[PDB]
């Protein structure tokens, strides 16, 4: 008799293949088992083993959802709304992780066997991309149901499990959520398209024409050729703003809006701490604009912000916003308000800068996009991560009219080639180690909350070849066994196959070889994590560039605003060659610089030039006392 | 001054051609043709313009006495050492190609295109796709394949063009011109109601609306591949000089692609109209009249008995395409190891309808076609219908191509056993490229690209496919620690003599010594064990090939009582060792058999 | 019919195998063949592919060996008697670089092929372990023929065509050359234990009882019991400072001398340059003493560094002696002569000190072994290298008397660990490129001239279970290909497996990947060896270290003498951390830095204590101008 499942197979009045399994179904030609000759079973015949209140449910016209108190109430932390700008942000896929259910994709339930090595890293928050029900069919972007935790990674109890524990030791999580769009699979579409007169028939965009809204631009230009789409049940016109398979939400309608933000005390009510709102610029479209950035789109996020400003105190908002410095600050709210919108909004151009600079050797490309930067509300935190394109729309913040730079990337062969790719940090720097200590130095010390991508930390690569952004999106390497660790489960059942590259595969890189190892890049990022931990002026601190004798070299200090504030000096050689540089650090006579990692005392400020001297893409964090 | 150089290294345009393994020209920091139209009218070169290829002595029946070798332009070999696999390349490994003992090479698209769908998606007739080399590197091609005894033929996509085609750009913009009406338009979508959707989760609609002409096009496939009004003359014209563009370079045939989706006609599901073979019929007219001795193969994802007219009437011995593919053959040979029984296999054979006197049926060794990705399967006429699902390998496997090697676990018996029937079953049998050596899959970057992965020919740097940085590599070849290069490659296999593609090699070299397993007749012999299929093949007349295959499609040893009597007084000589066997006489002959194992014997006087 | 070679095998009136050779024999049942039924063959026969004024011949009871004008005249350099202090050593089996012949094993004739890198690298000369006829039964440094080089690796005209060819190039070639013994199989000792009244039956040292030269202590005192063994034949005791199979030679015998001393002009009349004395210590024994160091042993090397002054100008001669400093300086010869015996002697415990400085994060280790160096003759050179041990008695230099340190290398667990074993640069160092590059530059640096082994230079690591002498020899790692793109042969047949490391394999590390890689060990180790080119101080300039604020850091200027002399400085700092340092640099007062490798000009020295300000196992070059 055989017993498979698909990748594992086992030969054999009789009434052994589930022992790393309990929990199983097991059935014989279609038939649900539970005596060969009770089945009339004969030689060489075959078994088949398959996996076995979840779910929104649409009823008489109309789709309901569970609502939070149906699930566990999961204990929140004392409440600080400022935690946010001194945290470090982990973002991951759940599917990447860890596989504790032994199915090939990783799962809620390993997220939490895996909070050890988080907070032995020293993260104080984790990211976690959309993993809500959904086809599929554009990276879990086009949600399904918002009601509905995808199965392939668990149970919304699960994620209840999750929130709790990684509360316990002082850890917060946060999630994407989809603003604009949802999947065709929706129930919401699924009304639209067959009851236009029922509750859902104005739910989305239609029209009779698609000579409307003209004036707004394709993103996909590659792939899809008209944001009007037409629907072969309701005969009429829909607006996709991305893919066809995700119609837009009419937020025009009162009823969508006051759904959406329902989502939202949903998750906030479970336990969550924060949201990263995607695709917010298109929520209101509009006759004779380009249908992005329009007020009623902010007057929507300033309702949603008081929202849970009232019913959710403590939380987090972040914007997904591909905008130019000074566009995006339109999303932190008006700033007499001192904070009405997103709480956090990220700054896109920072490493096309700061990749440009050190291949171009000089301070400007950074020091040009800070002052350029504008303030923004004191409760406010800019967000900065390693990256160039958004994990959405796989392009690079630029602008041809404020962006010097504009003509000068496509004159890099590295970005020239890496673009509409998203790779990790160590591929992206050709794994040179010292510069991959010089971004990771700039990340952890520039204005700013920072984000981690998933294995960034230990090295990873990518295997761009998967996927233009599926390609970063490998499973995390544990161990040099099989699976990388990541999964007990065969490895033709796996959802990507970890990365067996030379020299970024998991027998070269993982966790355990560079955990056992001073001098790995693991324990640079924790001990820089733990030395950034001890100074909230890499927080909260005011930026202040200084003046230098060779702009080959970018220095500032962070000062924690009073007296005897925090006062952090990080000095970053751009230059592959060793560089001198004189501080004008007059400002701070009498204070003595003491290098954080080795505490050791460096000379005495005084009314003469500060002279430091670094290596090749060397960089010193100093800490001025009194 | 320092200085970079990328594409890095710190004279210096010389010394980094020399490394990177490429040629120099291929004070005064960094350093880094096919159709045309003309006003309105899509010109094109004739196939008077390049030089014109040696042919091979015209044999009107070499597709029946052919093994095919279907092969992937972009995955054999890099010559231009640019990442990806070009014509330049295959020329170089036509060795290897004669000495396994092919007779002609099939090849996927290789024309211009934005590969949006395999290459499925022709921008441009006209121009091979420059990443594969030109025109131009195809004469030589077709020739150096000549000079050797091998042939050449590829896919052609009929029913649909790409989006980015000028025909379809000038259709959209100037429907007053000459191609305005060079594809289906309409002002509704309730037209064509009764013709089913073929990618049901990818669209949601055959007819798609343009934004330029404000219409809506016809689309077989996908939104950039609109399929092409047939009832318009000039349409038909202009692919049958297509057609006559490649002939004249010096192609031996092609296979038709979407053929059954040609023309459409409402009421009806717009498949396998009588217009469509009846332009067939006139291509084959003008192939036969201008082209004597070359193949048109008829892609179609049909029921065997819905694809027997594609060959054409049998009164004229065939006058349409020569050849259609048997596609639910693996699928029932597959079933059958798994239930070991030869009635899968035993009863598709005896329900296959018959073909004209110069047709041949085309048999490969894969579940699902390339173009759709679809498993052939009726209600009506499949009794194995409902039992694919009851197994967990062909359901995993379901729209997913997949090799031979990890369909079987990589057992060599059963690897054997497939290749054994494929060879000796009747019909003209195709390889993919990597079923000799047991190549594996990589199936995360793909359902249709999984198989697609690069040659492996060497253990060393990029299996041997190329001399470039694997980063400038197309697709990455497979580091699988059982199917990898390191594990599986050309280079090690041709040494030992256990190797399976010394195997393949020693059954293509023995299936060439008789044309029984390509013309003769098929004889399945009444066997009293069930889970043995022995069949005969035989050449009419006198003196005839007559050769016994006798597989075992149980995992363990079985014994087989056969009724050779109208065979008696032969002896049956084994054809890999060439050892005589006892002559048969009057008793049920008796022969055993290993698990999963075969046997070819030569019944000689 | 089979055709096979034993791992390479194929299956076939008549009369392909060849077809990556030309020069095979083949072989049927024990006949030299060159049509089947002729020679009774019949199916699954199998045939044989075996390989195809070569050696000393004893004649009439006497060992005749060639002479130098029976070859090819090898072409020579312009003489410069003082090139070995400016040169750049390359120590490298010849088993190991490259196989030319295909046979597995590595030959001469492909180092010929693989000159083209080493220029390109920047050595100035090869140094070649022993490759003389031989039954390795001790790495090759069991002669069994002089005269006769070691079939696996060709003949003596390849050795001709590898110092005619490395010559054109402005490179030189030197070997090992064993002194004391030889091995049983060598025609002299079979001689003696056979015709003791032959001319041969001196040649070794025989003894009718073992209680003579008691006082000697046995190296190998693990494998060996006595120095004293009982031959079968002769019936009498042999005398063996090593192994049993390697019987001493008995430089009491003048004709000894004067045939050891024949080998010598031997292959100098060939076109060698150079020699290293293996086994120097022991050439001879005489009753009461330790039978080492003995005055007559250094009045031989005495007679032969004229010999070769006299007869062979411009050579040079190098003295392995596992002996401290002050020792060895002994047999650079007496002080007045300015040099009457080897050019060069090598400063053993260098590293050890070096190693455990950067363990102990101070420069004392260091600056105390330099200060207790005595000084040597003007026309001397020290011979520096990277390693602890030397390639014959695998011993570490120590003194219980004059060694600080003695007790302190066993209280540290990477030495207590390595003992014995000969290691390579990288994995010394856990693979950290920060300190590879900086135990570099020391060597690159420091007084004498430096020598590189094969691999260090990409990062190659070593298979230890292969041995503890021979798990440093693994094949050259060239390309990811097969068999490293060392032998283009059957992996099976190769001399030893490529490492197939997950770090330090030739799939992760070869020269092929760091060549075509900026930032890679490879082009740092060509550019430190092209700067230190542009720079004699480097190998004749006289050392001076200055005075410094922070012992953690170890700093000393190179100057040539004279007026506008080349004067360099290097600043090496020994802390993990980043660590400042005042310099007493008021001798070159108005003198400015630059630094070499990025010609980045520092701030002019005066009469201040100079400023630098160093990473954690950073290094500094400087060139002093005026
Ligand atoms: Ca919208
Ligand atoms: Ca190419
Ligand atoms: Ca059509
Ligand atoms: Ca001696």
């Amino acid at each position: 008799l055989k017993v498979s499942d698909g990748s594992s197979e086992i030969f054999f009045t009789t009434p052994a293949f589930a022992k790393g399994k309990e929990s199983l179904r097991f059935l014989y030609d279609g038939i649900r088992i539970q005596t060969p000759e009770d089945l009339d079973m004969e030689d060489n015949d075959i078994i088949e083993a398959h996996r076995e209140v979840q779910g929104s449910h649409v009823e008489g016209g109309v789709v309901e959802h569970p609502d939070a108190k149906d699930f566990g109430s999961a204990a929140a932390l004392p409440a600080d709304p400022t935690w946010f700008k001194h945290a470090v942000f982990y973002e991951v896929l759940v599917r990447a992780f860890f596989d504790a259910s032994a199915d090939g994709s990783g799962d809620l339930r390993g997220l939490i066997d895996r909070l050890d090595y988080l907070q032995w890293l020293g993260i104080d928050c984790i990211w976690l991309p959309p993993f809500y029900d959904s086809p599929l069919r554009d990276g879990g972007y086009d949600i399904r149901d918002f009601y509905k935790v995808l199965p392939e990674f668990g149970t919304v109890d699960d994620f209840v499990a999750l929130v709790d524990a990684a509360h316990r030791r002082g850890i917060r999580i946060i999630t994407d959520l989809v603003m604009n769009h949802t999947s065709e699979s929706h129930p919401w579409f699924q009304e639209s398209r067959r009851d236009p007169d029922g509750p859902y028939g104005d739910y989305y965009v239609w029209s009779d024409t698609s000579e409307r809204y003209t004036d707004a631009r394709i993103i996909f230009v590659d792939t899809e050729e008209s944001n009007w789409s037409f629907d072969p049940v309701r005969r009429q016109f829909y607006w996709h703003r991305f893919f066809s398979h995700q119609p837009d939400l009419n937020y025009d309608n009162p009823a969508v809006q006051e759904a959406m933000i329902d989502v939202i005390r949903f998750w906030l009510g479970l336990g969550i701490d924060g949201f990263r709102l995607d695709a917010v610029p298109y929520l209101f479209e509009r006759e004779g604009t380009n249908c992005e950035n329009l007020p009623e789109t902010h007057a929507f996020l300033k309702r949603v912000r008081k929202v849970v400003d009232d019913e959710f105190p403590g939380r987090v908002l972040l914007a997904e916003a591909n905008q130019w410095p000074g566009d995006v600050v339109e999303y932190f709210g008006d700033p007499n308000t001192g904070g009405d919108e997103c709480h956090m909004a990220f700054h896109f151009p920072l490493m096309p800068r700061i990749f440009m600079a050190v291949r171009r050797e000089s301070r400007f490309p950074i020091s040009e996009i800070i002052a350029q930067t504008p303030p923004i509300p004191d409760m406010a935190q800019w967000g900065i991560f390693l990256r160039n394109h958004d994990e959405l729309t796989l392009e690079m913040v630029t602008d041809e009219e404020r962006d010097y730079m504009y003509a000068e990337y496509a004159k890099d062969p590295r970005m020239k080639a890496n673009v509409g790719i998203r790779r990790r940090l160590a591929p992206l720097l050709d794994n040179d180690r010292n510069q991959i200590e010089l971004f990771t130095a700039l990340l952890l010390s520039l204005p700013g909350s920072p984000v981690l991508y998933y294995g960034d930390e230990i090295g990873m690569g990518d295997v761009i070849w998967l996927g233009d952004r599926d390609g970063v999106r490998i499973p995390m390497q544990w161990t040099p066994d099989r699976n990388a660790g990541f999964s007990t489960a065969n490895p033709g059942r796996l959802y990507l196959p970890p990365s067996q590259d030379p020299v970024y595969g998991y027998q070269a890189v993982n966790v355990e070889a560079q955990r056992d190892t001073s001098t790995s890049l693991l324990n640079f990022t924790r001990t820089m994590l733990a030395v950034r931990r001890r100074h909230p002026a890499f927080a909260v601190g005011a930026f202040q560039e200084l003046g230098g004798s060779n702009p080959s070299v970018l220095a500032y200090v962070r000062q924690v605003a009073g007296d005897d504030g925090d006062t952090v000096l990080c000095v970053n050689n751009l230059s592959r060659f060793p560089q001198p540089i004189e501080l004008d650090l007059q400002q701070w006579t009498n204070y003595t610089p003491v290098e954080l990692t080795g505490h050791v005392e460096f000379p005495r400020i005084g009314q003469v030039p500060y002279l430091l001297t670094l290596p090749g893409h060397g960089f010193y964090w100093f800490q001025l006392t009194t």
